[PDB]
């Protein structure tokens, strides 16, 4: 009548093991006074790039209390997946492939649960991007519904963004291309035609890189007075210094439109920024939800209700807030601004705040005026669920089982 699903989330700096319990009507039933069941390890399978078998080793903790809540009748039949994250494969040689392959051993050695061919394996983007699609339609319930009443998604990621969103079967004319444009999934029996893209550089700590290559060695209008200093990524150093002047919020924007590349030459009927097919836009379109920095720059700089974990904004929020932001200085910022101070980006707080509203109009084309939910995690009953892609991931996996189709 019911059945369990286990994901595994093997990020950067942790691992994390969801389970999760769907009824008979695929609608989640608690676990303890939660939705799932959910805790994590420290560090991740990177800090054991040397040994494989350790990096493995590491998560057999996790396993064993999913093995204890789920109840040993269900394990055969209790699907196990891993997903790995986006650094994993920023490991030297093969060792992303020998750590995987040990998981998979471990897993085949040590558990119970039914391990299927691709339980284990690395998350690229448009996948990503796809779960996410899944995770907060089922959220929503709007599984089984025309895509026209379905949610799309946005995640501004570290390295990348994503945006994915439901489209007509005939718009699935779509070029033909590198990450495919359409990803084809049925879900509660209905086919769907999902537009994914993901685009490498322009993820948040990516993007303040494009954004100082701009100006090379000089100077930027997009970095707060008082800051003089160095912006690494991927082990390349970019000179982060504000003019005399400051940050200047009219000089940044022109800075990050180019920086976007807004004006790259469109191979398809329209495009968001870079030569991207757009995917054509319309109903699937209309409702979103932005994940991950979305949220995290709005709560950073006091847009959020404490102990928040969404919001609804306008994209032209953002710009308003950059409007003031702008003309602060660093000592202003770390001041009204502690989270920020935190995360050790004082300095690039107008950049990001432009960014993200560019990022939303002129790449993506959404309406200034349009409101969006932006958040780390959505609601569902009383609890709140990951805005990421693990609940969306043991969603499909259960929809496999013969049971639930």
């Amino acid at each position: 009548i019911t059945s369990y699903a286990v994901v595994f989330d093997a990020g950067s700096t942790g691992s994390r093991v969801h389970v999760y319990h769907f009824d008979q009507n695929l609608d989640l039933l608690h676990i303890g006074k939660d939705v799932e069941f959910y805790n994590k390890i420290q560090p991740g399978l990177s800090a054991y790039a040397d040994n494989p078998e350790q990096a493995a080793k590491s998560l057999i903790p996790l396993l064993e209390q999913a093995e204890n809540v789920v109840p040993e009748d269900f394990h055969s039949k209790t699907p196990i997946r891993l997903g790995a994250t986006a650094g994993l494969r920023l490991l030297d040689g093969d060792a992303s492939e020998r750590i995987l392959q040990a998981v998979r051993d471990m897993l085949n050695n040590k558990s119970t649960f039914n391990v299927q061919p691709d339980a284990v394996s690395i998350i690229d983007g448009t996948q990503e991007g796809s779960y996410l699609w899944v995770t907060i339609n089922y959220v929503l319930g709007n599984l089984g519904k025309r895509f026209t009443n379905t949610v799309g998604v946005i995640d501004l990621g570290g390295g990348s963004v994503q945006m994915a969103y439901a489209v007509s079967k005939k718009t699935a004319n779509a070029p033909k291309v590198e990450d495919p444009y359409i990803k084809k999934i049925v879900l509660k029996g209905k086919p769907y035609d999902l537009y994914v893209h993901s685009y490498l550089h322009f993820g948040r700590e990516a993007s303040r890189a494009e954004i100082l290559k701009v100006t090379h060695g000089s100077a930027s209008p997009c970095i707060l007075a008082g800051f003089d200093g160095i912006y690494t990524y991927s082990g390349e150093e970019f000179k982060a210094s504000a003019p005399t002047s400051g940050a200047n919020f009219d000089k940044c924007k022109k800075i990050i439109q180019k920086a976007l590349k807004l004006d790259y030459p469109c191979p398809y009927q329209n495009c968001t920024f870079g030569g991207i097919w757009n995917g054509g836009g319309g109903s699937g379109q209309k409702k979103l939800f932005a994940a991950s920095s979305f949220f995290y720059l709005p709560q950073d700089v006091g847009m959020v209700d404490p102990n928040k974990s969404n919001l609804k904004l306008r994209p032209v929020d953002l710009e308003n807030k950059a409007k003031i932001v702008c003309t602060l200085n660093v000592e202003d910022v770390k001041s009204a601004y502690p989270l920020l101070e935190k995360f050790n980006i004082v300095p690039y707080a107008c950049m990001d705040l432009i960014y993200q509203y560019e990022l939303l109009v002129d790449g993506f084309g959404l309406d200034p005026l349009q409101e969006i939910t932006a958040g780390e995690k959505i609601e569902y009953q009383e609890a709140l669920v990951d805005a990421a892609w693990a609940l969306g991931n043991a969603v499909e996996a259960v929809l496999l089982l013969p049971k639930f189709e």
